[PDB]
C-alpha cells in the first residue's frame, strides 16, 4: 500500500530529523512548536470528522444494511470483541506499559449515555462535582457515548421504518461518501503530519531510553494480548462450545492464518480462509459464504485490543489515571471503533482519536503509537482472521437444527 | 389504556416502596441518589427528544398541513387557549399552590426571541447582569422561545415555497415519525421511571402533611381555573359574540360532555360531539365537519391551563419567583405545549420538560405532578371538548355570510 | 429601488428624531436602549440567518453550479477581488478612518481553519493564552474561518461525487430558497431598525463634528481605494497581461461605465457591456458571453474593498488594534462576503455582519456605515463593472490559442 509504505517512510525521516536536530542543539520552544505545527493540523482535521463520520456511519450502517445463524454471527463477533477490548484493558492496567468517587463515575458515566441535550453532547458532558455537597457541572469534551447511543437508538429506529425512510436513508449514505472521501484525502496528508509529529516528539522527549523502553513495552503488551485472546480465549471459547479439538480446528486453516500474515488485510485473506473452512474442516458453504464476509468487516478482536490498550497506554504516558467510566469508555468506544477501523477506509488514525477523545485524552501522542502500528499490523490482522474462522465453526456447530 | 393504567400502578408502588423506606429508617443519601436514580435517567432521555420533536414538529405541522371558516376556527383556538394558559398564570401566582430589572427582563425575553446563533440557542440564552453598569451574558439552558420562533418562521418559508420544497417536507416527516417512535419507547419505561422519582420525593420529604397540602392545593388551582375557563369565559365569549343562551347551547351537548368524561378522550367523545351539534344545535356540517376535528388536536384550553399552573406550581415549590419574561414564556410554551400534547403521541410528560426546560426550572418535581394527573386528566379532557363545542357553534354564527 | 430609497427615508428620519432628542436633552440610557432597540433586533434578525447561509450557500454554489477560459475567469475574478481587499485594508490602516503574540495570532488564524469540532466552532474560536506558558482556550464567537473551510470541502467532495449527491444537493438548494426568502424579509424591516439605530446613536454620540469627520475620512478612505484599485491596477494589471493600452481598452468601454453609475446595477449595465466589448473592443462573443455573466454575480472587486474598510473603520472606532490574523479574518471574509453580497438578493447588511462577526467586532456601528452606502454604492458598482470589461479583455488574450 503506497500510503502505508508512504506512512512508515515519513515515520523514519521525521523521527530522523529529530534525532538530528536534538543532538544538533537544544530546539527553541516556539520552534519545536512550528516543527510539530503541522501534525496539530492533521489531528485538528481527522478530529473534526469524527462527529459526521459517527452520525453517518451509525446511521447508514444500522439502517442500509439491516436470519436467526445471522443473529448467532453477530452474538459471537459482539461477545469476542468485548472480551478483546475488555483483555487488553486488563493486560494495559497489570503490564503498566506507559510510565508517568466511585459509584459517582459510573453513576456519570449511565448520565452521559442519556444526554439531555444533543448539540451540547456534540463539545461538551456532564461530571460529578463535590462542594458535602454533591453537583452535575459540564466539562469540555464530546460526549462520544451520549451521541453513538442517541444515534444507536435513531437508526434502529429509521431501520424499523422501512421504505418509509427511504429518503432520510438515501440522504445520511450520501453524507457517509462525502465524510469518507475527506477521511481519505486527510490521511494523504498524514505521512507529512505523522513526519512532523514524531520529529518534534523526539526534540521534546528528555530520555529516549525511558521512552523507547515504555514503547516497547506498549508493543509487548499489545502481542501478549493478541497471543492471549487468539491463542487461548479463542480456541477455549471454541471448544467451549463445539466440544471438539481447537488444535484440530486450528491445524487445518495454517494455510488461512499465513495468507493472513503474508496479505496483512483479512480481505486478502478471504479467498483462503473460504478454502481453509469449506475443503479442511468441510463447514456448510452457507455459514461460510455469511460469517467470513460478515467478520472480514466487524469482527475484529486484534484491532480492539491494539485500541484498548494503546488508549490506555497515552493515558499513562500522561500521568492520567483513568476512573472506573473512563475504562467503560474505554472499552464501549474500542469495541465500536474496531468495527469502525475496520469498515471506515484508511480511519486507523480517526478511530484512535475517538477512542482517546471519548475518554478525553491529550490526542498527540497518537505519534508514537504511528511510529510502531506498522509491526503491531502483521498480528493484529491475523488475530481477526483466527477469530472469524472459530466463529464459522461455532455458528456452524450452533446452527445443526438446519 | 395499559400504560396509564400502568403509569397510575407504578405510581402506587413508587409511593408505597417511599413511604416503607422512610417508616423502616432515614436512607443514606447515595442510596436516595441511586433510587431516584432511573427517573433521572427517564428525564434524560425525554429532554433529549425535546429539540428534535420542536423542529420536526414545527417543519411537519407549519408544511405539510397548510378558507375563511378554517382561519377563524384557528382564531378562536389559539385565542381561547391563550387566554386559558393566562387564566392558569393568575390563578397559580394567586392561590400560590406551591409554597417556596421590570423591562430588563422582557427585554430579554425579546432578544431571546431572535437568538443571534441557531446553535448556540439549543443549549444557551441570553441574560441582562448588572456591573450600575448593564451587560448581556449567556446563561445555560436552551432557547425554547429562540428555536420555536426561528423554526416557524422556516416552516411558514418552506409551505409557501410548495412542490419546491417537497423534498425536505418528506425529509423532515420521516424525522418527526422516528422521532416520535422514540418518545413512545421512553414513555413505556415512564412506569418504573415516575414509580422511581416518587420514591425518591417521599423519602426526602420532610414534611409529608406540607408537601400533600401542597399538591392538593395545585390540584384544586387546576380545578378551580378548568371551571373559570369552561364555565364562565367559553360561554360568555359564546354569547358576546353568538348574543345567544350559552346555557340553551350547553344544554344540547350534556351528552357531548358525558362521552368526554366517560372516554376521557376527545377522540373517542369525538362522534357524539359531532352528533350533538348536528342534532340537537343544528349547526351546519360543514362547520361541524372542520371545527370538532381540528380542535381534537389542537384546540386544548384545559391542557394549556394545567401546563402554566404545573408549571408555576413546579417554580413555587422550588422557592423560585418568575420574572414578567419567564412568565410570559411559560404562557407562551403552556399554549404550544398543549397543542403538542394533544398531537404528539403520549407526549404528557415530554411537553411539561419543555415548559420547564423554557422557565430553566428544576424538571424532578414532574414526579408529583404525575402522581395527581391521572384525576385531573378527566376534567381537562372534557374542558377542551366543550371549547370545541362553542368555537364550532361560535364559527357557524361567524359563518352565516355563507 | 423601494427599499433602497426606503432605507434612505430610514436613515433621514432616524436621523433627524435622534438629533431632535439630543437637542431637547440629554435622553436617559434606559430609553435610549428602548429606542436603539428595534435596531439590535434587526441584527439579531440578520446574523442568526449567517450560518444557514453560510452553509447552504457555499453546498449549493460550489455542488449546483460546477473549460479551460471557465477557469481563467475565476482566477482573474478570486485574484483580483483579493487584491481589492488587501488594497482596502492597508488603505484603511494608513489613512486610519475610524478614530478611538505575533506568530501566536497567524497560529490561532491557521487552527480557526480546521476546528477539532464543526458544532463547537459554530459558536466558539480558539485563542492563545500566556500563563510564560503558552496555551489554547476557547473566546466566545462563531469560527466564520472554520465552517466556510470546512463547508468548501463538503461542497467539493459533494460536487465531485456527481449524480449520486442529486438528493443532498436538492436538499440544500431548498434550504438556501428558505433563507433567502427570510434574508429578503428582514431587509424589509431593515428601514425601521436602520432608522432606530441610527437615532440612538447620534443621541449617543459625545461630539457630532468629531464622529461626522470620521465617517467622512471613511467614505474618502473607501473613494480613494475604488479609484487606486479601478484607476491604476485594473488597467496595470490589463497591460502587463495584455501590452495593450489600457486607456484604448477604456476608452470603447466609456458607454458602459456611464450606464454603471446610471443604472447603479451591473446586472442593469450588462447589456451595455456586452455591446461596448462585442462592438468597441471587438472581444469575441464567447469570453464576452461568459466573462460578463459569471463576473456580473462573483467579481466585486469595489464591494469587496468597501467590506474591508468598513470592518477596519468599525475596529478602530470602536478602539480595536486587530492582530495580524484578525486582518487576514477581514481580507479572506471580505472577498467571501462580496461574491456573496453579489449572489444573495439584499444581502448587502447581511455580508457586513458576517465580516464583523468573523473579526468579532461589535455590529453595532454598522448603522454609521448604512448613513452613507448610498453615495459610496454609485462608485463600488462601476468599479466592479470595470473589472468584468477587463477581465473579458485579459481572458481574451491569454485565450488565443483557441
Ligand atoms: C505552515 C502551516 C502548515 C499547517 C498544516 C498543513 C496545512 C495544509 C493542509 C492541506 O492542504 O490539507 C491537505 C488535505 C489532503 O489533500 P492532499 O492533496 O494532501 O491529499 C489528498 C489528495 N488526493 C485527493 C488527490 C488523493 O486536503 C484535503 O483534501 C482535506 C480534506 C478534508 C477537509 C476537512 C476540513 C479541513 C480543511 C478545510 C480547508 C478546505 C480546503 C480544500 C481542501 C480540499 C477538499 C476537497
Ligand atoms: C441501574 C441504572 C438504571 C438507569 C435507568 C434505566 C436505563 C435503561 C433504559 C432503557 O433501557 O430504556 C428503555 C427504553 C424503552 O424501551 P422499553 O422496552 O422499556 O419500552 C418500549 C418497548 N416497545 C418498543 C416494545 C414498545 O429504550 C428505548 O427504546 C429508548 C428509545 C429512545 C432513545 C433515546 C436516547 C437514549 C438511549 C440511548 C441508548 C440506545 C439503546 C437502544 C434503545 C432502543 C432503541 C430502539
Ligand atoms: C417593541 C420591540 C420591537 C423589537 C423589534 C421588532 C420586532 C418585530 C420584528 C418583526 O415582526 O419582524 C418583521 C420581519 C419582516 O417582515 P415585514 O412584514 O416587516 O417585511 C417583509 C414583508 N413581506 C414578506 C411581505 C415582503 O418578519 C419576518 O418575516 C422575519 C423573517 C425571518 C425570521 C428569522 C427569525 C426571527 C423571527 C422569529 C419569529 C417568527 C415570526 C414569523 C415571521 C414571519 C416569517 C415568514
Ligand atoms: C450479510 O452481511 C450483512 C452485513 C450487515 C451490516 O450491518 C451494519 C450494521 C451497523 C455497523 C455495525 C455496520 C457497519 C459500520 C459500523 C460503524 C462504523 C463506525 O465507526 C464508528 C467508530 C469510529 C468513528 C471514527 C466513526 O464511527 C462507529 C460509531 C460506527 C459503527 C461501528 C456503527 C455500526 C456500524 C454493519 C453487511 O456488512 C457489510
Ligand atoms: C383540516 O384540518 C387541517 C389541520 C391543519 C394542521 O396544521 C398544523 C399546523 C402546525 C401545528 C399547529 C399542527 C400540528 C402540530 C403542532 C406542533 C406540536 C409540537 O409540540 C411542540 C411543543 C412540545 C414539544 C415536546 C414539541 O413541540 C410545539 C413547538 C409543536 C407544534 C405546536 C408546532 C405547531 C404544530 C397543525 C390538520 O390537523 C391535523
Ligand atoms: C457559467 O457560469 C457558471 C457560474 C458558476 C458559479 O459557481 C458557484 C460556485 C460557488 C460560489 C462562488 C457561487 C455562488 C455563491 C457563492 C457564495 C455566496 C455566499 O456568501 C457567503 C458570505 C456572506 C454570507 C452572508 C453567506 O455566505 C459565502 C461563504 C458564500 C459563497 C461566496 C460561497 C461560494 C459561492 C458560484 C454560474 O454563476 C451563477
Ligand atoms: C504540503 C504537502 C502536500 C507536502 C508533501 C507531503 C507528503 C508527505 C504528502 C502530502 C500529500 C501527499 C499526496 C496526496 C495524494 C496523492 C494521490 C495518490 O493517488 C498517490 C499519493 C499522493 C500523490 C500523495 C503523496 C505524498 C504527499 C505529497
Ligand atoms: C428495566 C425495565 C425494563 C424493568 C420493568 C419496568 C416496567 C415499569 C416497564 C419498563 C418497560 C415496560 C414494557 C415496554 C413495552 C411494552 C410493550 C407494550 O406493547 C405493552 C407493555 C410493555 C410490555 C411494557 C410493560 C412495562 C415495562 C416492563
Ligand atoms: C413594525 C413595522 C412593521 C413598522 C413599519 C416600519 C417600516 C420601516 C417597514 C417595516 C416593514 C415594511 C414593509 C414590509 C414589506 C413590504 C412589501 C413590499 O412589497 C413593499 C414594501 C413593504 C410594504 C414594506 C414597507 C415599509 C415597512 C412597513
Amino acid at each position: 500500500n503506497l500510503l502505508l509504505t508512504l506512512t512508515v517512510f515519513g515515520v523514519i525521516l521525521g523521527a530522523v530529523c529529530g534525532g538530528l536536530l536534538r543532538l544538533a542543539s537544544p530546539i527553541h520552544p516556539d520552534v519545536v512548536m512550528l516543527i510539530a505545527f503541522p501534525g496539530d493540523i492533521l489531528m485538528r482535521m481527522l478530529k473534526m470528522l469524527i462527529l459526521p463520520l459517527i452520525i453517518s456511519s451509525l446511521i447508514t450502517g444500522l439502517s442500509g444494511l439491516d436470519g436467526r445463524l445471522g443473529t448467532r454471527a453477530m452474538v459471537y463477533y459482539m461477545s469476542t470483541t468485548i472480551i478483546a477490548a475488555v483483555l487488553g484493558v486488563i493486560l494495559v492496567l497489570a503490564i503498566h506499559p506507559g510510565n508517568p468517587s466511585s459509584l459517582d463515575a459510573f453513576l456519570d458515566l449511565i448520565r452521559n449515555l442519556f444526554p439531555e441535550n444533543l448539540v451540547q453532547a456534540c463539545f461538551q458532558q456532564i461530571q460529578t462535582v463535590t462542594k458535602i455537597k454533591k453537583g452535575l457541572e459540564f466539562k469540555d469534551g464530546m460526549n462520544v457515548l451520549g451521541l453513538i447511543g442517541f444515534f444507536i437508538a435513531f437508526g434502529i429506529a429509521m431501520g424499523k421504518m422501512g421504505d418509509q425512510a427511504k429518503l432520510m436513508v438515501d440522504f445520511f449514505n450520501i453524507l457517509n461518501e462525502i465524510v469518507m472521501k475527506l477521511v481519505i484525502m486527510i490521511m494523504w496528508y498524514s505521512p507529512l503530519g505523522i513526519a512532523c509529529l514524531i520529529c518534534g516528539k523526539i526534540i521534546a522527549i528528555k530520555d529516549l531510553e525511558v521512552v523507547a523502553r515504555q514503547l516497547g513495552m506498549y508493543m509487548v503488551t499489545v502481542i501478549i494480548g493478541l497471543i492471549i485472546h487468539g491463542g487461548i480465549f479463542l480456541p477455549l471459547i471454541y471448544f467451549v462450545v463445539t466440544r471438539k479439538n481447537p488444535f484440530s480446528f486450528f491445524a487445518g486453516i495454517f494455510q488461512a492464518w499465513i495468507t493472513a500474515l503474508g496479505t496483512a488485510s483479512s480481505a486478502g485473506t478471504l479467498p483462503v480462509t473460504f478454502r481453509c473452512l469449506e475443503e479442511n474442516l468441510g463447514i456448510d458453504k452457507r455459514v461460510t459464504r455469511f460469517v467470513l464476509p460478515v467478520g472480514a468487516t466487524i469482527n475484529m478482536d486484534g484491532t480492539a485490543l491494539y485500541e484498548a490498550v494503546a488508549a490506555i497506554f497515552i493515558a499513562q504516558m500522561n500521568g492520567v489515571v483513568l476512573d472506573g467510566g473512563q475504562i467503560v469508555t474505554v472499552s464501549l468506544t474500542a469495541t465500536l471503533a474496531s468495527v469502525g477501523a475496520a469498515s471506515i477506509p484508511s480511519a486507523g488514525l480517526v478511530t484512535m482519536l475517538l477512542i482517546l477523545t471519548a475518554v478525553g485524552l491529550p490526542t498527540e501522542d497518537i505519534s508514537l503509537l504511528v511510529a510502531v502500528d506498522w509491526l503491531l499490523d502483521r498480528m493484529r490482522t491475523s488475530v481477526n482472521v483466527v477469530g472469524d474462522s472459530f466463529g464459522a465453526g461455532i455458528v456452524y456447530h450452533l446452527s445443526k437444527s438446519e
